């Protein structure tokens, strides 16, 4: 592995642990002697694994007070109905738009169906909270989240990947929980893979703004672990660069009369192997196609 990327379960920093699979992690923040927060909501089929890992660090789960959610995609909120009932004092903090999603029938349907596709043959999910019954408090762009005496995180709107996406910045630690707004970090090549699934102009504007944060020490996307050193410092800028590079590649190939699919299959082939364990294959290729449709339209 690489010194600049922490990608093992367990303790990452004095106050921060990784629960579950590094590909779809849940982060555990220790806010004080008797108080904790989770960040990112995972996939439903990992409920027992994440529960098990949580109970190793947290003797009393009633001390889990907050659960921060970056966006409504099925792989970032799948655990909520299954673990919220075991966390009697938890408050889920999400954007207004993300909250809206959990109150839409069609939306919840998609999230459940994509989560069910990842179930292994054996397993049963535990009893679930109704999605519209989750203990949520909507948070606003620019809001300060006073989680504990040494944990204060600012909510920053970061749409583009999705129309509801937010990130959470801990300026004390120069630590940014970025969700999928920078794309997917390619563990093999050390570069960002763009994930433009809603709006290219918003996605790029969000990265412009994140580049203006004070220099990052820790950059924690939605998949793959914790990035540090130059990868954190240069992250938002690099993510922007990689988006433009994809745009131009698309423009090249289309100018050679290629159809949206040549590049899609090329991307699905070049990148699909990293997510195969949490993205159904038809979804990865289809996500590629959608992103290329978006870039094409807006360019
Ligand atoms: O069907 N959706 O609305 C949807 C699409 C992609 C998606 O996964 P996301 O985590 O946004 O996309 C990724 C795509 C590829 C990789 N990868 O190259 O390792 C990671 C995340 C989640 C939900
Ligand atoms: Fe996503
Ligand atoms: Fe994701």
């Amino acid at each position: 592995s690489h010194m600049l990327r922490l990608s093992a379960p367990g303790q990452l920093d004095d106050d921060l642990c990784l629960l579950g699979d590094v590909q779809v992690p849940v982060f555990l923040l220790r806010l004080g002697e008797a108080s904790w927060a989770l960040v990112e909501g995972g996939i439903s089929r990992d409920a027992e694994l994440v529960w098990a890992d949580l109970c190793r660090w947290v003797a009393d789960p009633s001390q889990v007070h907050y659960w921060l959610i970056t966006h409504k995609h099925y792989d970032h909120c799948g655990l909520l109905p299954y673990l919220c009932p075991r966390l009697p004092n938890v408050q889920v903090l999400a954007s207004e738009r993300t909250c809206q999603a959990w109150k839409s029938e069609s939306a919840v349907r998609v999230v459940e169906r994509l989560n069910r596709q990842l179930l292994r043959a054996e397993q049963r999910l535990p009893e679930a909270c109704a999605w519209d019954a989750l203990p949520v408090r909507a948070v606003a762009d620019g809001e300060w989240l006073e989680l504990g005496p040494r944990h204060r995180l600012q909510v920053i709107e970061a749409h583009g990947h999705s129309d509801d996406h937010v990130v959470f910045y801990d300026v004390r630690r120069r630590r940014l929980f970025c969700g999928d707004a920078l794309g997917a970090f390619d563990e093999a090549e050390g570069v960002w893979r763009p994930l433009v699934f809603d709006d290219m102009e918003a996605y790029l504007e969000s990265l412009e703004r994140l580049q203006r944060l004070p220099t990052l020490l820790q950059l924690i996307p939605g998949h793959g672990g914790l990035l540090r050193g130059r990868l954190a410092a240069d992250g938002a800028e690099s993510a922007y660069t990689e988006c433009l590079r994809l745009c131009r590649r698309l423009l090249w190939r289309q100018s050679m009369g290629e159809s949206l699919d040549e590049l899609s299959e090329e991307l699905h082939r070049a990148w699909g192997g990293q997510s195969v364990d949490f993205l159904p294959g038809e979804l990865h290729l289809g996500s590629m196609r959608r992103m290329l449709e978006i870039l094409s339209r807006q360019a």
